[PDB]
């Protein structure tokens, strides 16, 4: 950011140049290659950049969804024999992919209790490739000592990896508290109309790789690359390597279209995000008060234990997605979905419409009571996902549906 | 809109329903026909329905550019021998239209100063058929008398119809002040970034075609139609007839590809629109301190001609296009737009990005004096399009180019 | 064409070229504006010069549909008090067209059997500024002598437009045989599979304004393009007209994203219109031999009207729409659709998928049989559109189904 | 295919259903969620059912490319600790993704001479899990004995894989000669044009898990899935798997708009490889009988090894990529390339233009003879990929450069 411009600047304008033409938004590349006189896309190249330079990191690199970029990230460090250590309050998805298919090819992942993070630094042995956690926490809504936890990983000469796709570079931004990559869905509120795919991975090219010793692959000149030795690139180490081999090898490319409809996304991206956040602020300001109401998950609430770390890492609040249970328990909140009128069913989060989702009765609808709580869900929880729609109006839907529960 | 829903309800939810995949988002119909079992492309519905909720209107229908929005609406209620009374400030593309091309094809405009609304009644006769202006001029950002002009109309028992471009329905909506018909580029503002070209027109459905007598092709049941009588369809007879008669022969539609990237636009319109207003009052305030700032047209001034009529009809402001002119005139304005390094230099308004244009060194570089002020423009004037970048780092390009000049 | 390409190399290179990043493919240019340093886009540019190419035309330009393509086609040369004289055999939103929109607005048309070259020849006056015709009418299927009606034009000083959308460039070029303007469809087989509207105006350069004196707006200096004399830019003469003048006043813009695919089509054009002309022949040998068909409308068999012309003009064959009857008439024709499993009934032709409609039991259900003949309709006309699927999968779904009826 | 329709039916056809809208096109669900009344795609979902029905498979799934497609179909049945037994003349890409990122998953491959089926028997333990050849080899343009390498494979109770991206399902179906599983680079002849990445991974549903033993993940119930034994899915257990388990974790996905691409050229699929292949026999006839041209690689030569594998598994022919070597050698093939005007440099294959390049002095510049014999490139090899230009054109071409030469 050389030009030091501010948040809304950059993202209507970071990475975008003019070509020969003059167009003055950016062309989508669909095509497959390029005459020798290019291995990136020029649309993609955009997206990589603008959201490096939101998140105040150094190099980007997209691919087709948030799976996808997490797998990247974690290939990129860990191979066979590799650990991570993990907060055990992770996105279901991350989850399955650590507990499945990167175990299944001999990585092992601990998972902890994120609250202390002094929990982190005790499984922590001479394999660990990386500290894992996401900036919010779902279902639990929980955050997390993003300093304390980078200062433990620095400690041991690994990197912090934070999935940042609930706060958005608006709200924090982990590579200035201590993360060495950041990770996002891109698919969620970057891209904000609950259309289009995309993940990003961000480095903050503040992480010595020689001075840790524990990451050759990226200290050795690589015969595959001419004797390249990656932490030569500095800034562009992490997501080069990325680019070279495990995109490279394992293709989940963002299409250029999906990029062109992220792009779109970032250049209104924090006044949307903006306006989630009052939208959730009122919304939960009347269902704290609501006599119905048994309890909300919202970490800026003054009683909520994660407040503090609101205080501290959150000061244009803590997003748009939160949890509730109704005093009516598992068959109040069944009872509430069914008369909400705006808010849609169904499993996703971060989309321009208001969203809410009961798993009890439709995602775990399979699971028992003991299965629910490993999972982070009790029968009466219920998720909202707050739009962008009029907060009058979607408190008047749900005073309305809490009236017939 | 039975429901009763605020404008940001609207822009999210507004004509768009759940089919039987219960895809969230509108799928994009990007076909040219439908298996015999409808009329109208699924994509576009949405948009249709959409901004004509968001102008308070019945009904809406879509093309391919504001320039054949305004034609069809013209030719809709227009034919050889017929008239047109419009404001003599119109933005440049209308004007032409108006000159040239309906003109060699029998319609004949007469172009009135629209500072006085009796100007419109002088120029009635038996042949006129609508009158026709802008929300808010281009390049002179003035401001009309919507509901003294609509009386004017209706006393006469013809249509009033309003180019709401530069407004949104966001900031006025003229279907409410008298207005028949509310037509837009969609291009600008509704889009919001500079990529989609699209038209809209809106109808109000409270205008009595049989009362009036001055359209006998909406009272007259047609064989074409099978014996229809387009007033027999209220609230939708204008528009009907665009879809059936003028859109169906000549053929400006839209893409479905252009219509969903409009509804993804919609889906933030007014988020935008209030930062696009906010920055335009700061910058704005800080040109009229200025020294080297000779004079700022911007209707919300106090010592604007077009104060009383802003306060009036805009109180959530007049939008984000304005003019000025540099104390060192031609040259100044000249010299200011080389020295910026954020605003982007073209003839365009109503992206993302903050535009500027000095169009007696550019778009009107070939024309002398006299023939500038012809056009509306003068040596000095400067017109720019603020964006929703931070508005701090605008007013600081602008700082340091106008400390050059 | 200077390098002397055959049309299949024309089809997947002309027009199109390598810009600073290498992109092999054509980017999608979606953008509304260009940095002052547009009206042409890069994207719908290769189209333009593509389809120009095919024809073996000089210039192209491209609009948002076939109708927008024919509608500024005449008014680029047509104004109120001038005349046109088409072929009575045209497609019915042509027919519709002329005879409604542009008859209101002071353009008479004269239609006349287009079997006899001299009916064009007896209806010019002194206002005729067009002949006009297509390729292959329908519903008749009828070809017409494209050199003698040509001929007629010239000997008049006024120019021959051909709707060439039924032959493609790949069947007849009719700027080859005394065509001035040919105007496409490229909704239909230049788009080739039922997703994209598009139109295109391409000219011959072979007309001399100057000498023809009927055509003014073309030879005076206009001020309002500083003096420019269309006529001075040759072979861009025509499209350039339509491009600062129709397009630029009423705006029946193309979107990139259409043209884009129109791109990919024509990639294509010329393998899809062989499978649908061999496919046809093959199909309507085994119709005409079928005891249950009654006639046939296909110019190239021997016993058409039309053979000739078919033998002069169409030595690749004449496409892949036809018509016929059954003995059983119009309740034979409408049972035939109903058994038909791969044929889909809609009223659109040239999709990759195989068509078919009986216009009287829908199109045209509410029309008596003077009606019906009026519009070149009998109760048993069935009108079928060949698909690129296999000849023999089609004739065993014909076969099953006339075995019903 | 249960009414047993042919090759270019399918292609036009299978997989698509019209949905209420009557729309005859795919709409593009570019969505990422559904309300609750799965998230399989749409759109994409034809494209599935489209290429699994021309390889005459049981099921298919589609991911982001088809080095995705590679990865999903080898993660799919080989773990940590597991092997596979490939042929050593790969596609480079696929190389790497075997030798570097699967190998440091714990999965190690052993590579043989495809030209003798028992060296695939000679490297078969109890690890092994696949065998995986390609059907046209690149850069050997080398054929395979499908039976006798599938008997070996089944033999073992294991699968055999091909990617079958050079021959596509229209010159051979793998699945029908031994192949248990077929995957492609959707990116090169489905797509056609160069636009547009995707990969494709298609199950014949013949090969009995419970039989083998050797896939105890295929015939035990999931607690992750409630039960769910992948086996009882009969010709849906290996793709079903896939989009359950590898996919869901990864996140590999394609975007809906690049399968409704994928979708416009399978609809011509069949058309474009017959004149590739047709192409191609012209342009082989004429270098083999140029007096610069020392050798040429293409199957069906009279004097090919290859001539019985393409004679007994090819009667359609053996595709549109070739290699061949110059009689001035390294210094010859280099200038060919800069002479010719209609060929583009570039290493991508099977556009609709035509490519070409020469390794040595270009993608392998860096190697050495001897590193180059490792990858089976000589300084001399040219490779070209014939599109569907005219190709008398591409003849022209090659002779006026080799004239040069
Ligand atoms: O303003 C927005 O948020 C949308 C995103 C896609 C295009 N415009
Ligand atoms: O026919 C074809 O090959 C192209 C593919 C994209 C649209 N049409």
């Amino acid at each position: 950011n050389p030009e030091n411009y501010h948040f809304e600047t950059l993202q209507v304008h970071a990475g975008q140049t003019v070509d020969e033409t003059g167009a003055r938004a950016v062309p989508i590349y669909q095509t497959t290659s390029y005459v020798f006189k290019r291995l990136t896309n020029p649309t993609t190249d955009v997206v990589d950049k603008r959201v490096a330079a939101l998140e105040h990191g150094t190099a980007g690199v997209t691919l087709a969804t948030g799976s996808a970029a997490i797998t990247a990230a974690i290939l990129n460090i860990a191979q066979q024999g590799d650990e991570i250590v993990a907060a055990n309050t992770l996105y279901g998805g991350t989850y399955d992919l650590f507990s499945v298919t990167l175990k299944k090819l001999g990585i092992t992942t601990h998972f902890v209790d994120p609250d202390e993070p002094a929990n982190f630094e005790t499984a922590i042995n001479d394999h660990t490739k990386a500290l894992y956690v996401e900036s919010i926490g779902n279902p639990g809504i929980n955050l997390v000592d993003f300093e304390a936890i980078g200062k433990i990983a620095h400690d041991h000469g690994i990197i912090f990896i934070v999935d940042n796709t609930f706060g958005t570079p608006y709200l924090v931004r982990p590579l200035e508290h201590g993360a060495d990559v950041v990770v996002h869905s891109a698919t969620k509120f970057i891209g904000g109309h609950g259309t289009t795919m995309g993940g990003v991975i961000v480095e903050g090219g503040q992480f010595d790789w020689r001075a840790s010793g524990k990451y050759p692959d990226f200290t050795t000149p690589d015969p595959q690359y001419n004797g390249l030795v990656f932490a030569d690139l500095g800034g562009a180490a992490f997501t080069t390597k990325v680019r070279a081999e495990t995109l490279r090898d394992t293709g989940a490319t963002i299409s250029p279209f999906n990029s062109f409809l992220l792009l779109q996304g970032l250049e209104s991206l924090s006044l949307r995000v903006e306006r989630h956040v009052t939208n959730t602020r009122k919304i939960v300001a009347f269902l704290k008060a609501h006599p119905k109401v048994a309890w909300i998950n919202y970490p800026e609430l003054e009683d909520s234990p994660y407040h503090d770390l609101a205080t501290k890492y959150f000061p244009n609040g803590v997003g748009s997605i939160f949890t509730l249970g109704l005093t009516g328990g598992e068959a109040a909140g069944k009872a509430l979905i069914e008369h909400l009128q705006l808010f849609s069913l169904l499993a996703n989060v971060a989309d321009a419409k208001s969203l809410i989702i009961h798993p009890a009765s439709t995602t775990h609808a399979q699971l028992n009571e003991q299965e629910l709580l490993a999972a982070g869900v009790t029968p009466d929880l219920i998720r909202i996902s707050v739009g962008v729609e009029n907060a009058d109006d979607l408190i008047a839907d749900l005073d309305q549906a809490l009236a017939q529960v």
